[PDB]
């Protein structure tokens, strides 16, 4: 209940469905059932300006997964133009050093789209070049970024947030797709974005999830993981959610998210 | 036998920028810098077979200085394809007595087609763990405006380093740029009117906000200092094995290369 993705195109919808199904299927034996209140799994603004749905599976202890979060947001800006955000993120706990996973599509017009697809690092890459070799050089991650760039309507996306720029790995696909034809953008999605996203997901599941972390290393992991979670919720939710949904709906959803993220 | 500030082989505008930058670094850091004590054999060197030629200029910070060292470099290599490689760079490195960012400017031309600019204040703490460092040194300053300013130019496009390590050691505000170089008179103009002013303004931020005398008695806590030392060491060892160990014996021959690499390792303090 979330898998409806009602406000987006079928191609995008199918991609989000493929990805969420793959995650839930491959990690079933390590994923708890969703425990969010129903008034947090699906919520909206009293005035009808915004609608969202949230799906969070916590991971078992003795397992490497902290949680998995899937979401969609639909928000009709007073102008009449609707903002549609869809995302799947995978967070690993401090029992492993391996990278997280994120896919996010952010679309305002029929022809323009921001893609964020990455396996965010959980160790300092400069202190730990061995980590960099292990999870990014040895894998084929950079090729997805590169292959997507070839396309004439795909250009680099440079976040206005310096924090988001620093939190993604050096292989991250941060892309702005500007296909001035709805037909072309959807063609980009199924032929290009979709195989990229599915392939990035596969290396996360086999190379990061599947497989001891030292006392001070785990403490470092938790500290950095917590810093990431705390800062991003402050930037992304603590002003945009009260605005999109009202202060009633936000406070309870934000609290539920904070609790889930352990912040 | 070509000397450091002579910057041979490159364009007049490219020499002027490198002279101005180094002159500024040395004049503004008078109270900080020891004189260069590199032997002649290392200040200026070349492959015996004439295929490569380089100059090195290193000044270490004094004791009680936040400056570890400043290093200036130019390299000219004739590649067996008949084209020439020209690298000119200036870097400032700070020691464990401060957390503040480093400084780097590099101009690399490997083909007749494009000039690569690297201009940044490399961060010395993990930015995800330390959001406050990101705000202090990159958000509060004007650093990103230079990057997007230079990028508006039609001849200027993003450069993405082949090295995933280079990508992660540069700050999120780094100007990593590729300049169309075929139109020689246009390249000169880009350098003179746009790259020069930007590089000098980034240098100004480093000089005033990172080196910053003001109250030098900011004593770096034990754990913070040890993190800096560890991260600095890892960066340097890795840079040297990627850019020096894998390239210098080829350019200059084993003998010249072992003498030079040794001197660079000494300056960087690396084992
Ligand atoms: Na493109
Ligand atoms: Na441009």
């Amino acid at each position: 209940k979330f898998m409806e993705f009602p406000y987006v195109s079928p191609t995008r919808k199918q991609l989000m469905v493929d990805l969420m199904s793959t995650v839930e299927n491959r990690l079933q034996s390590q994923l708890l059932p969703c425990n969010l209140p129903p008034d947090v799994r699906n919520f909206n603004n009293p005035n009808g300006s915004a609608e969202a749905s949230l799906h969070i599976r916590s991971g078992d202890k003795s397992s490497p997964i902290d949680f998995v979060i899937g979401s969609w947001i639909h928000c009709k800006i007073p102008t009449g133009v609707s903002l549609n955000i869809t995302s799947i993120s995978g967070f690993l706990n401090s029992s492993t050093k391996a990278p997280n996973f994120v896919v996010e599509l952010i679309q305002s017009s029929s022809k323009s789209l921001v893609l964020i697809l990455d396996l965010p690092h959980r160790k300092d890459l400069v202190l730990n070049p061995d980590y960099l070799k292990e999870y990014y050089q040895d894998t084929a991650l950079d090729s997805h970024r590169q292959s997507l760039l070839k396309l004439p309507e795909v250009n680099p996306y440079v976040s206005p947030s310096l924090f988001v720029r620093s939190a993604v790995s050096p292989t991250a696909s941060m892309l702005k797709i500007d296909a001035e034809e709805e037909d072309k953008l959807e063609e980009i999605l199924r032929d290009h974005v979709s195989p990229a996203a599915k392939e990035v997901l596969e290396v996360w599941l086999e190379r990061c999830v599947k497989e001891v972390v030292g006392e001070e290393e785990r403490m470092e992991l938790e500290r950095r993981d917590k810093s990431f979670r705390r800062k991003s919720i402050e930037d992304d939710l603590d002003l945009q959610f009260p605005r999109m949904f009202g202060e009633e709906v936000s406070s309870r959803v934000v609290h539920a998210i904070k609790e889930a993220f352990g912040v």
